[PDB]
């Protein structure tokens, strides 16, 4: 037997990074031994440490110790917060590589998130491979690549654009849309992306969470050759199991209900833990779903604004978001639709068969599993490159309808009935199914024995242990 060669992850970002970068290392479990070198500015959290201290014996964790960030501007966004926390944990990052290269390991890669590219000089000073996990979308990756080259050729903001960016190989964008770091291109988010996007080229490969079968055009305009452009590897669709695979078979309560209620007719709705509405904007989706006869499973948390403080509130402690919805909503919808706190076991819910719409905010981790299992979906994108998954996934895929956003920032409900109706019991809904299906089937080759996203963790594998 071999001494398995070891690899070190430093992530910039939280969860959505997080999962894939984990499931990425358990592929390769057991020929490597892995270390996630978290940056930290303050104690760790309990979600942090819980979910890394759950992987395998083979993935430990070291927890880099914490930098002063106070001296930034509170108005700093996370992309600029990311940098400088990696930026000057990078001599601890040091101090945890001798630690293992000391002792007769050998380090064979150094895995960097996509704000964490600074930490590419340490690799490259210690002979060690540099490679960027890219936990988006080929099409995100190829505006990163182009990044430089639009900052160069347009000088106003991407908003004040009147015709659509043209990325390398994807479909056409308007500035509107382009992810939010570079919404203000005066701030220190843009040029700190700005920056990364500029050193991408200083990898030996990008790794990224998709395949050609779900963004040809960019796939294949990415693996095209080209002299300063670093090598890429889809080995997507990375994404966790259901609990079917995990252990004890007690059943949660909303699949009971799940169970109940007939095939493909059931719209889930969540918009992650980051998607937190207005209390307006949630009141037009709660009263659309309360006249309609559409069967819902709705995770809800409390909203951003609410006119005064909580007054009820859950055993835990929290504030209760269920005591926050409209007046007999819940009596009005009871039997139709179950509401769900904070939380839901998503995976397991877009597995059932119940299940036939998923009305989304559009992060890629939730896209995935959504197109894994094939639930066609509303796209409703609210942060970072989300507005750019929905226009790939609605205009280009055309597995989702995504409603128009109104000037004061409001989607109504005749938005909202519009794209549930049409999804769940329109004609072009069931266009939409028959061509999510074909991308379920799509996903399920590319991780066979031999398919396209095997063979290029293989790959990926096989240049770690080489030389
Ligand atoms: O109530 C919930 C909410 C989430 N999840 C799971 O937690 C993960 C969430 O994934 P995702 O939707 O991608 O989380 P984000 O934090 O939104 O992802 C961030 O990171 C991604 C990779 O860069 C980007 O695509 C996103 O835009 C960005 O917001 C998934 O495995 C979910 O299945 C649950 O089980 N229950």
């Amino acid at each position: 037997t071999a001494p398995p060669p070891h690899v070190i992850i430093v992530p910039s970002a939280g969860m959505g990074h997080l999962i894939p970068l984990a499931e990425f290392a358990k592929r390769l479990l057991p020929r490597f031994t892995f270390t996630f070198a978290v940056p930290t500015s303050g104690p760790p959290s309990s979600s942090q440490r819980d979910f890394l201290s759950s992987l395998p014996a083979s993935i430990d964790t070291s927890f880099l110790p914490e930098v002063d960030l106070s001296d930034a501007p509170s108005d700093a966004q996370i992309e600029t917060l990311m940098s400088l926390m990696v930026v000057r944990s990078l001599p601890s990052l040091r101090d945890l590589i001798a630690s293992y290269s000391a002792s007769g390991r050998r380090v064979a890669a150094l895995v960097v998130d996509l704000f964490a590219t600074d930490a590419i000089d340490v690799a490259l000073e210690l002979g060690i491979r540099p490679f960027i996990f890219f936990p988006s979308t080929a099409m995100t990756l190829s505006f990163f690549l182009h990044l430089e080259k639009l900052d160069e050729t347009v000088s106003c903001e991407f908003a004040e654009l009147s015709d659509p960016v043209q990325i390398p190989g994807c479909i056409p964008v308007h500035g509107k849309d382009l992810i939010d770091p570079v919404q203000d291109r005066k701030n220190d988010a843009y040029k700190w992306l700005l920056h990364h996007s500029k050193r991408y080229k200083l990898a030996e490969g990008v790794i990224v969470n998709s395949f050609e079968g779900l963004e040809g055009g960019p796939i294949r305009e990415l693996l095209h050759p080209e002299p300063g452009k670093p090598r890429v590897y889809p080995v997507g669709p990375l994404i966790q199991a259901g609990s079917c695979e995990k252990g004890a078979a007690a059943r949660p309560e909303c699949l009971k209900w799940l169970d109940q209620q007939p095939r493909g007719s059931v719209l889930f709705v969540n918009f992650g833990s980051g998607g937190v509405l207005s209390t307006e904007q949630q009141n037009e989706l709660a009263g659309v779903l309360a006249h309609s006869q559409q069967r819902f499973l709705w995770v809800v948390r409390p909203p951003n604004d609410g006119i005064a403080n909580a007054t009820y509130f859950s055993v835990d402690g929290e504030i209760d978001p269920l005591k926050l919805l409209p007046e007999g909503f819940l009596e009005q919808t009871a039997g139709r639709g179950l509401v769900l706190p904070m939380w839901a076991p998503q995976i397991d819910v877009l597995s059932h068969e119940s299940t036939g719409g998923f009305l989304t905010h559009c992060g890629w981790n939730s896209t995935l599993e959504s197109v894994f299992h094939g639930v066609p979906l509303i796209t409703w994108p609210l942060y970072a490159e989300q507005k750019m998954n929905a226009v790939m996934l609605t205009e280009g895929l055309r597995v989702g309808l995504r409603p128009s956003v109104g000037k004061d920032g409001i989607i109504r409900g005749a938005e909202i009935a519009r794209v549930i109706g049409e999804l769940m019991e329109g004609e072009e809904g069931k266009r939409i199914r028959s061509k999510m299906q074909e991308l379920k089937r799509a996903a399920s080759a590319v991780l066979s024995k031999d398919g396209s996203s095997t063979r290029a963790l293989e790959e990926v594998a096989k240049i770690w242990e080489s030389k």
